[PDB]
């Protein structure tokens, strides 16, 4: 069975425990923590391009209220994020299974933009999820995998000092 398991959840969870913050710019931020997957199952010599994009969490936009994430009266629905294909695609299975398929080339802007960055909406609640697309073959198939741990709120500064110090801590 292919198998898809998160890297240093550890280190999401403390993140997570505290409402994950994740910096947008006009230009495009890095993110970190860095989503790092474990990949098995794949057939070593079949072909795979890994995609990565962010799910709305929920229909809402949210606010740092008194030190408290809160969210807003008026959903609006959230039109799907784009998708970001990771650089080392498209792959031999074995490729993806020798190491955590790291996405930390990926930048989150605010802006519609050129290439490469994926634009969100600043203040929305996002849940990271990857595709893995079988490629070449004459038979495509498409796996998916949510990440709950790795929930961000989209800010263009970071609200939450406690997320401030943990992202200085562990870089
Ligand atoms: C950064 C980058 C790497 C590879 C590619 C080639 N296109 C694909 O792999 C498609 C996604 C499903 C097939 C485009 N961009």
């Amino acid at each position: 069975e292919l198998r898809v398991g998160l890297e240093e959840s550890e280190l999401w969870l403390r993140f997570k425990e505290l409402t994950n913050e994740m910096i947008v710019t006009k230009n495009g931020r890095r993110m970190f923590p860095v989503l790092k997957v474990n990949v098995s199952g794949l057939d070593p010599n079949a072909m795979y391009s890994f995609l990565l994009d962010f799910v709305a969490a929920d229909n809402h936009r949210w606010k740092y209220v008194n030190g408290e994430w809160v969210p807003g009266g008026k959903p609006e629905p959230q039109a799907p994020s784009c998708v970001y294909i990771h650089p080392d695609s498209p792959n031999f299975g074995a490729h993806w299974m020798k190491a955590p398929v790291s996405f930390s080339k990926v930048k989150l802007t605010n802006k519609l933009n050129g290439g490469g960055q994926i634009m969100l909406n600043s203040l929305h609640k996002y849940e990271p999820r990857i595709h893995i697309v079988r490629v070449g073959g004459p038979q495509r198939m498409i796996t998916s995998h949510c990440f709950p741990e790795t929930q961000f709120i989209a800010v263009t500064a970071y609200q939450n000092e406690e997320i401030t110090a943990l992202k200085i801590k562990y870089n």
